[PDB]
């Protein structure tokens, strides 16, 4: 009574002989690796052309010239850079506003007018933008740039490893979920072995706030998916930044007729150009910024073109091998396992240690919150299992469950384990 | 008869019983991901030691001292950096050539002599290289560096995903191509099931221009293949640069006796040293450059040692399982599919959406330009398929073909989808 | 007499019907890719606040103020950066110690006092830290930073590709090592086909030193929780020379105690130095704030303990035991050694090496290169591309006696430097 038939993988696909088999659906199993939050590196810049020598180089102190909302937002950004250039200083009077106070680095100006920004002389640059001064022309330029994290551009990313396509079948109305790990279905006619195509490899789950979008791969940061937020800003706890980070933006004062404007600014470069005012004692500012990676990411557009609504699976078909063989039924232990300890992390990519005592009566088909971690003979057991569920852990051999003792941390905590975050401070003492 | 035999994977390998099976060849199937153009980061530098104070800091303006072809080529390079140092300026006369015009940043000089290059004073540096001046010694130094894309070093790269080794067999003269997805063959009066080793994982195809060279992996930029052009400069459309880019080169004027010369320059650093001239009012220049990645890539040499002429496959053997069973013949629809729409991209790594209507008379074994995308029951179908062929798309169920409606972009267009390329400009208005 | 049973993967797991099958152990096979040495990017900084204008800006020359051991260690580091700032110079006398010698870049000072460090004026910065001078207050600041490679933080890393879980079985007292490549076993009068789960994909072997191996599952993924892996950082293929991605030279800044910049944290690679007012006359302390690479300092024993396992990972199973009455067709095999065998390329590198020679007559040669299976070949000329895990010399066999092959095979470190010219690229521009 041995038979063979091909079963297609599309909805509606079904075989009739010798035993009717219907394709009920297609899903997937995996070992989740939660990377936390990802976002593009968004270089944002602001500033002002000022026909004055301001005494307070800050968003509040420059409120009369610098756009209020962009200043506050860019000031709170990552790798902030700001420069205040004195184009034409006070000829007389004032308070630490003469040209002499604008030495390279502006320490003389900073003594009387403290600021978190760099202060530089720019005497020699065109002061033509500031007109309508009968005796003393005054001109300064402010530029501010940082990598701003836009909430609408932030995505939660879960990497899917050890991916297994689940071919959900109905074998004469009896549910059977086949994978490369478990390709057999018990049938009274005899065992059914399903020949399945290989698994699709690693997947990328982009979580939008809740909808999931799918990527196939690591991702590949060297191919068409180079602009993926995964290839950019990484925050494991959706608060603190880790790993690769661009340098602080390079701010430059570039006059309108400077030959440098014939070329484009490089990544992280911000060029500011004073615009001649239509009004007396006023001027505009044109900003040219070189974005990270040579392009600005448009998140809804990137997600729509670089992801799918469902995870990818091979086209099939599935090879249905109907056999006359009847599997030997082994006696299973149904009592819960004892003294179970779970140590490590979950959804992290590092297998957690699961140890305990398997009871008598047969092999314990051990589950940790419903997750199959293998079968163990009666007695002490030790296993390294990749867990997808958080603590508390309910442990079972197939029957009743028991509460295991756990010392398990979350993926964000794992990302900060083995590292000391932040500024490293040291003091050199006098002899 | 129910029989088993091992078949080796080498040319000439063949088994005779119960039915002869000959290894006709070994090839591969994959889902192509075209990354476009890749090249190493080649830091190239030029310049000149000048016994004059030039008024035009450009390739044309410095034509009397700077080598012509290297200047023009390096000027057009990526992340260009250039500095003009005044070692010994005019003591009197001239036009914006006195020491006073060389303030830090050289804005006073630039006002009368515009240049895209940085201008800096260098008055405490040795002027010994410029001799033969009776009254006023004049000396300047020019340095120019960028990341030049050498055409002989540029490689077209296609990433191969979902790789399937194709074991081309001849079963009693009948062609059968076995993979992990399709391991069955028809024998005169039965069925052959071929046990195959796993697929080799992702491949890297280096396209020399036309010859193809093969890499096994992602590649791994952290191992012996670290210097792969894939790990470096990425241009998806073989014109515009994307992603990771080195900073602009750091140019330094370093005197012959400076202790800094006892150490090597870091990556992207360019040190220029004036060489005492054999002729009056003339001098040479010695350039020390720290290449990106601490080494200069020799492309024909790298390709020869880090790639193979053919894709890698496991050694085998193949397990030939001879069965008396015959597959159940299902009715196949031969009429072409109706209203087929193809949306997305090809050779991009994102599955394209294929939708239409499968005709009556059985399952439609759907092909998109000969590529198998699965079998579908009659009626409406929807599938996410990774396409290797460009539009137009010929769609078939196994018989006659029909032209499908398509909105499919190329891999280069996909790489620029979801991003806004180039300089981001913003204008700050006057109040 | 067709039979089926599930075999669990735990040590001691066994089935008795129809043929006794015992799980002896679990091992793995792979194609090794030796990456050499890996370590975190450790930004280390030192310096001193000096109530003097030193004439020798070096560790020895600044021995009276700069901590001796940190100076020497940081000076020998990667991407070294050092700056000497003149806060308050000599008002009169001295030797190239006046304010005029401290022009931007300090070339005038450097003419008489050479140094590998940057020299900068800092005359508008607070000199309050240096007191007890009746006539001429003198003050300078030195800062030194680099990426120091700590030996206790350096790990040897071998990447494992084409990984195959080895299920070691005892089939009716006979050893059988089942993999996805070789899933068949002989039973007394039949054949056992073992259904196995897929292989776990690539592995990362972290080697510390006596010598202990720790295991990672993956590439690794530098974008997830294992971002701080030394593999994601400093790479030295020959455990001597650095290659690839390298941070920029540290950015040293002299930052006064009341500067608003101190309300923010320094960025990666940034080093901010702040003079501390001395409790003694003509002396001052220095406070250093450094932004580590990757925003955190890696603690190696702690990272390894949490981000690795003692053994490589394998799926939970069970294994599907398919008992058949079938017997494999015995093909005649050549036992004589292969001749004129040449091996070219590299080993433990990730690039298949070329193996060519002459297989003898009288059957297929089941070729081994230092015990490694590279496939079976019919009599005569053969050519194969094989990933080798063993170094030269190469002993070649068809299953019987072995012969010495001729080899032109380089090690993984040599492969990493093949196709590249290491170090400084020099060029000369001639006079016209
Ligand atoms: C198959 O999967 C579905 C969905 O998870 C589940 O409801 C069903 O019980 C499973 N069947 C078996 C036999 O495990
Ligand atoms: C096997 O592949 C070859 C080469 O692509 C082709 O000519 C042949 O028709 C294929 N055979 C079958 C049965 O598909
Ligand atoms: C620094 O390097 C030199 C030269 O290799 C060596 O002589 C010296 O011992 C090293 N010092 C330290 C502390 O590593
Ligand atoms: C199985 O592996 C062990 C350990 O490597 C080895 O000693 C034994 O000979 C192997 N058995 C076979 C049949 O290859
Ligand atoms: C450019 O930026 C400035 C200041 O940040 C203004 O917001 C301006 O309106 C911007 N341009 C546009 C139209 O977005
Ligand atoms: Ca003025
Ligand atoms: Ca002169
Ligand atoms: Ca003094
Ligand atoms: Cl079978």
């Amino acid at each position: 009574e041995e038979a063979f038939t091909y079963l297609c993988t599309a909805p509606g696909c079904a075989t009739q002989t010798p035993v009717p088999v219907r394709l009920a659906g297609v899903r997937f199993e995996s070992k989740i690796v939660d990377g936390g939050c990802f976002a593009p590196w968004d270089l944002e810049a602001t500033g002002a052309c000022i026909c004055e020598i301001p005494t307070d180089v800050s968003c509040e102190g420059l409120g009369a010239w610098v756009p209020t909302a962009p200043c506050a937002r860019i000031w709170n950004g990552t790798q902030r850079a700001c420069t205040f250039w004195a184009v034409n200083a006070y000829s007389s009077g004032g308070y630490a506003q003469l040209a002499s106070y604008f030495n390279p680095g502006g320490s003389y100006y900073k003594q009387y007018h403290p600021t978190a920004c760099e202060v530089e002389p720019a005497f020699g640059h065109s002061d033509a933008a500031c007109w309508g001064f009968p005796t003393d022309t005054v001109m300064s330029v402010f530029a501010l740039a940082s990598y701003v994290q836009h909430p609408h551009k932030t995505v939660r990313v879960k990497f899917h490893t050890e991916t297994r396509t689940v071919w959900q079948l109905s074998v004469a109305g009896v549910s059977c979920n086949v994978t490369t790990e478990h390709p057999f279905c018990n049938t009274p006619h005899g065992q059914l072995e399903v020949q399945v195509p290989p698994d699709p490899g690693d997947l990328v789950e982009y979580i939008m706030n809740q909808q999931s979008r799918w990527g196939l791969g690591s991702p590949n940061c060297h191919g068409p998916d180079w602009a993926s937020p995964v290839c950019q800003r990484h925050s494991p706890d959706c608060s603190r930044l880790v790993g690769a980070t661009p340098e602080r933006p390079r701010l430059r004062l570039v006059d309108a007729d400077d030959p440098l404007l014939r070329t484009a600014p490089g990544p992280g470069e911000v060029w500011v150009t004073p615009v001649i005012g239509s009004q007396a004692r006023k001027c505009g500012l044109h900003i040219r910024a070189g974005p990270y990676g040579h392009a600005t990411v448009e998140m809804p557009e990137w997600i729509h073109a670089h992801t799918t609504s469902d995870p990818w699976h091979p086209p099939g078909p599935l090879g249905l091998k109907f056999k006359t063989v009847r599997p030997v039924a082994l006696p299973r232990a149904l009592a819960p396992p004892r003294n179970v300890r779970v140590t490590g992390c979950y959804q992290c990519g590092t297998p957690a240690l699961v140890e305990g005592l398997a009871p008598g009566g047969g092999n314990c088909h051990l589950t940790v919150n419903g997750e199959d971690v293998g079968a163990f003979p009666p007695g002490k057991f030790v296993t390294a299992a990749l867990l997808n569920t958080p603590p508390p852990y309910q442990v079972s051999c197939g029957g009743e469950s028991d509460r295991a003792s756990a010392r398990v941390i979350d993926p964000a905590a794992q990302s900060f384990t083995g590292v000391v975050y932040g500024t490293h401070t040291t003091a050199v003492s006098e002899t």
